[PDB]
């Protein structure tokens, strides 16, 4: 009915033992995109670009609803309940909820703006539950739930891309109309909801090491190993011998192990520091990339590797580092002051370093004559007996990623972070079903192209629940928790100002307990 | 009720063997015609002709729905199937509704 | 019986829903290999080589049967009907008759 309302405001959090549901409900409105209409897009249409930057798709009059971001579940002091006592945790659950429809109609006359209610307007939902369009999520875009339960969101307007030459299309390009799809139609008084259940996935490490790959051995015992420690007698000439020794404490660097740290494909080295920087401009020509059919693409973030060394916390990778904007912080060529750079520091036990080699090769035959070669191995491959860690989430990045439809894929962890999945929870799509304005009274054939101004708002929920994995370590000493500042400020963190801005003032990453290898 | 929907939005096609279900839903628009009235039409009315076309007829105020044309029901993906994979098709049952 | 078949020439293929059935018969010859003998062989038996193409073995008397060419089972409009109409394909099971 008109005069009941459709559903209730749910938002809280439940810790029952080891699970967690959070609730979330927003406040949305979405416009009329495109004025109803499927238009093609490229970069002939954007005005032209270099060849790395073409494109051809289509953009459609429909919204989608997208909460992909921790920030939209979890509250910051949740966030801290959950990475300050849990080693794991993963989504089991989700529910969905649409309600409180308000379609509204907008009349313009020459100086004056009205608008009223529309009882009888629709807006049309479906979820993509066969994933047979193109999916979009899962390429971090704005126009998620806001982080803050007050604040009121636009809804964000569908798009794809296809196959391009160029600006041109080819013939292996698809045009996919929404239309197409059973939707259900909502006027006010109607409500959509969904459940959908999550893949069988690992549960995300929030935890770093407290050893390194390198010192896993007993301080105290020798190996039953040899090593060659001695090539030349001594001085002069015809001096070749072969010595050998125990490999020991005393030397720890030569010991026989059992496993090799991960994968590497080396990036360049930034400093904060500007003036420690070459005086020249590599922004793209010393970044690390990869091809795809004649295009280059950033490698970006690229496989989960150490920032920085010890105490160089000043570098980071060119592009190796998901970078997030402050409050309030513009698009375009804005200083370092004005961004936060993360950094995954915690997995240098297993992970190399971003910005090093990831080690020496022989490359050649040392002989009695040509003396012993190395070269720098600056990509390498994965090796059997190697492990990793994975790049760590943050309260403001990513969720859940989709897995492409291939024949094969290695350890399809999504390189931003989170948990990838074949089957992610579907694309929800909305759009307000158009009503067209007065039509002539004698018949033609063409297409109505006067409507209506129309737009609508109403509340979304989403519950998921989660599970967690609980730490048992037998650690005597404290461990490292994330934690407020007691020092005064003008503001409290992850609060409003006295202009009503909510503010989110550092990236909060999972990894603050510790395990052992 | 004036805040309830009287229908959902269907449209798609299911291949089911032998049987292929096609479903098509479109927007409307729908005026006043003829002022309400019924009018006696002619090629007088119309402004003459020659006896080859000459008529005698009524118009009213009435619209129809038509949907007597393939594109009405099949996309050209479904087309495509049909006509690459059939030596044979006819139609069968239908089903009409008009709501909202 | 040395005057009775021990066997029907059966090819064809079968589309039955999700599954296609393909079916090939043959006539095959086998003759007297290596006059009933194992050989020892190499690159000395058949006159040298470079290193890379060096290789030391036997050839047997026996001959063998080989199917795995796609074409030994699909004529050209049955590979023309799958492919043009699958997003996929995998065997499943395989029979094999020797007869007459």
């Amino acid at each position: 009915g008109v005069g009941s309302s459709s559903g209730n405001w749910h938002c809280d959090s439940q810790w029952l033992g080891d699970r967690v549901i959070t609730t979330s409900t927003r406040t949305w409105a979405l416009p009329t995109y495109n004025n109803h209409l499927y238009k093609q897009i490229s970069n002939s249409t954007s005005g032209g670009s270099s060849n790395d930057n073409a494109y051809f798709g289509y953009s459609t009059p429909w919204g989608y609803f997208d909460f992909n971001r921790f920030h939209c579940h979890f509250s910051p002091r949740d966030w801290q309940r959950l990475i300050n006592n849990n080693w794991g945790f993963r989504p089991k659950r989700l529910n969905f909820k649409l309600f409180n429809i308000q379609v509204k109609e907008v009349t313009d006359n020459n100086g004056v703006k009205t608008i009223a209610n529309n009882l009888t307007s629709t807006v049309q939902v479906f979820t993509d539950s066969d994933y047979q369009l193109p999916y979009v999520l899962g390429s971090a875009h704005e126009g998620c739930l806001p982080p803050f339960p007050a604040d009121v969101f636009m809804i964000p307007q569908y798009g794809y891309l296809t196959l391009n030459d160029g600006s041109q299309a080819v013939g292996r390009s698809s045009f996919y109309c929404l239309e197409y799809f059973p939707s259900q139609m909502l006027r006010t008084g109607n409500n959509f909801q969904f459940s959908y259940e999550f893949e069988n996935v690992p549960f995300h490490s929030s935890y770093a090491h407290s050893q390194s790959l390198d010192r896993l051995m007993n301080p105290l015992i020798d190996q039953y190993l040899y090593y060659l420690s001695k090539t030349i007698n001594g001085s002069g000439q015809n001096q070749q011998t072969l010595k050998f020794s125990v490999a020991g404490p005393s030397n720890m660097a030569v010991q026989g192990r059992n496993y090799i740290p991960g994968p590497s494909y080396r990036q360049q080295r930034v400093s904060t520091t500007v003036t420690q920087n070459n005086n020249s401009e590599f922004a793209w020509p010393g970044a690390s990339s990869w091809a795809l059919n004649g295009r280059n693409s950033l490698m970006n973030p690229g496989p989960a590797m150490a920032s920085h060394k010890e105490g160089e916390d000043r570098f980071f990778p060119l592009s190796g580092s998901l970078i997030f904007g402050k409050q309030g912080t513009g698009r375009d060529n804005v200083d370092a002051d004005k961004v936060m750079i993360t950094n995954e520091e915690e997995i240098k036990t297993t992970n190399p370093v971003a910005t090093e080699s990831y080690g020496q090769v022989a490359t050649n035959h040392q002989s009695a004559k040509a003396q012993a070669q190395t070269g720098w191995v600056q990509n390498q491959g994965i090796l059997p007996g190697m492990v990793w860690q994975d790049r760590d989430v943050y309260l403001q990045g990513p969720i859940w990623a989709k897995i492409p439809h291939t024949d094969g894929n290695f350890h399809p962890s999504p390189l931003m972070g989170g948990f990838g999945m074949k089957h992610p929870p579907p694309q929800i799509l909305i759009k307000n079903t158009p009503v067209p304005a007065d039509p002539p009274t004698a018949f033609n054939k063409d297409k109505l192209n006067s409507f209506i101004t129309q737009y609508s708002t109403g509340q979304v929920s989403v519950e998921i629940e989660w599970e967690l994995q609980k730490e048992n370590s037998k650690r005597w000493n404290p461990e490292i928790q994330y934690t407020s500042n007691y020092y005064k400020s003008n503001n409290v963190e992850f609060a409003v100002n006295t202009e009503g801005v909510y503010s989110e003032p550092r990236p909060i990453g999972t990894r603050y307990l510790t395990r052992n290898l």
